[PDB]
């Protein structure tokens, strides 16, 4: 049995943060302990939203409860969007302390930054977070899933080509994480302008045998929320099964992603009218109805080894 | 697609309240919208626990958000443990308003107040809740799952036999709910002193004004341990199975109780293996093995047969 401590947002309706990460990990066999950093009615993609936030002190209280009961033994820690540097700093303390009892604990981090839609009632992420991610978070993270924009901020470098991306990924490796996956980029894929390009790199430490891969997925014509959280949660599961094969781990992860999105866009267009654009409420991920696809995804993409 | 609005507690670790109700409903195909009434590190069966509570105002804020976005359309509402009458009163307002847009909404309610451990009842909730459950909650509830102790408080009547239980269940039907399930009782089962007896009753008013009532009895072998979150798990699965078998309380209960059995057996086996020999399992070791019971919850092998009364 593998136990995951996931600390992310919670929404009453829809799927983002912990809502997008718990069901997938559960059906995949993981014991998930969920700390909801916030509780909103829905995500910020809607016109309205109401809810309450948890401060670093409250986060500490919860962790203390687990500690007092001697049940603070985890195999994985998983975090994502956060817009409070004080909260984020608290997370690092918790991870460090946990890695103390279990040097084998794996910390999966998705360093969210920018004007992204989230489930924490926020319209943006304060710039004062970059230095916390850069100097405290990344150094203790084992698997990180930044997008191109985030990868650039973390390394202070810009990416103009596939070769530069690989260089930035190497810079991230030296900062700490043995596995780095750039989930989406602006790089033009050789397959076509309609494909989204993702890059992956894993340092398997004994010299460092580095496995690098590239993946191209056809873009779906719509804006989704929570996809990044779903990605990170599934990558966690699949890397656990294929600890030394980033290629397979990413192929199953991205395949699932495809099935869920296809089912989601089909149902969204069916519920809205003819020629009517689906609304964010209609675009909520069809998580429950994708159970079989998440459990065992039919591979639909092939990762090319670089 | 059936959408459920579940308003119950949340624990970081373990399974109780919303943690025990969401996963089962999700694997069974239900779209679950969860409002966490509280967030604790774990349940109170542990020696320590820390967390925060939500007040009636915060509950209202959340509901308002759904309402402002016009996404307050539900098919089911599911509630359980509550320790604040103000919060409970707020729940009733929400249910009434929802039943306005959807006359077909089904409200499943587990009126938690206490249990009868050996012979004497003990209240977990302030006594000032009983009146609220009695006059405000039960009247708008469609399915209720009280234990013997709770059934007695709601009707002000004592249960000394199977016949008296059936009378109390009829009294509850008059108060509102067409479906009543007494999940556990002190009644001695004809099968043996080691079996737990549950009773079920579902009312159907025929077109001509006649009333057909299906009544059933169920006996389950006791597992030698104290579990937490089992009542929440029960109510969540009964919701799912009654949805599939709308007019057959017999089958709905057989599938529901069969799943309970599978989950508890797997849970006690793992607990004893983790404890050590001769060592009693701790509450932390007794947390329901929810995730590892996925298959059993999806399609339970029937292991109990309901007796029609
Ligand atoms: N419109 C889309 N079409 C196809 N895939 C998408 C789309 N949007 C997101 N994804 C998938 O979601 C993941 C991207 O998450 P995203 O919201 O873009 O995260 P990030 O902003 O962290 O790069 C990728 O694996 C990608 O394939
Ligand atoms: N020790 C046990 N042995 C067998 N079944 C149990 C045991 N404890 C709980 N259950 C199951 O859980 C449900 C009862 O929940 P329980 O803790 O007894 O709730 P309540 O006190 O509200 O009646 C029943 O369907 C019952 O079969
Ligand atoms: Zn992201
Ligand atoms: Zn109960």
């Amino acid at each position: 049995e593998c136990r995951v401590l996931s600390i992310q947002s919670h929404v009453v309706r829809g799927y983002v943060g912990n809502r997008a990460a718990t069901f997938p990990l559960q059906v995949l066999g993981f014991e998930v302990d969920a700390v909801n950093s916030v509780q909103f009615s829905n995500h910020t993609g809607y016109s309205h939203w109401k809810g309450q936030v948890l401060n670093s002190d409250e986060l500490q209280e919860l962790y203390d409860g687990l500690k007092l009961n001697h049940v603070n033994q985890y195999d994985y820690v998983l975090t994502g969007y956060t817009r409070d540097k004080s909260f984020l700093a608290m997370v690092v303390d918790i991870v460090q302390e946990l890695k103390q009892q279990n040097p084998r604990l794996v910390y999966v981090c998705d360093p969210v930054m920018g004007d992204q839609r989230n489930g924490e009632g926020a319209m943006y992420v304060p710039d004062d977070l970059l230095p916390v991610y850069r100097e405290k978070v990344v150094p203790v993270a084992d698997i990180i899933t930044p997008n191109q924009f985030e990868a650039e901020l973390l390394t202070g470098r810009k990416i103009h080509s596939q070769e530069e991306a690989l260089e930035v990924m190497d810079m991230l490796h030296s900062m700490g994480p043995d596995t780095v996956v750039i989930t989406s980029s602006n790089l033009l894929s050789p397959r076509g302008s309609d494909y989204l390009m993702a890059l992956g790199s894993q340092r398997t430490r004994g010299s460092v045998v580095t496995q690098r891969i590239r993946m191209e997925m056809h873009k779906v014509d719509a804006v989704f929320v929570g996809t990044g959280d779903l990605f990170a949660a599934m990558l966690l599961a699949w890397t656990h099964k294929h600890p030394n094969n980033l290629k397979v781990a990413c192929e199953k992860t991205v395949s699932a992603m495809h099935h869920v999105l296809q089912r989601t866009i089909k149902c969204a267009k069916a519920k809205s009218g003819e020629g009517v654009k689906p609304s964010p409420a209609q675009l909520e991920l069809r998580m429950v109805q994708s159970k079989k696809d998440i459990e065992s995804p039919e591979i639909v993409v092939q990762a090319t080894v670089l």
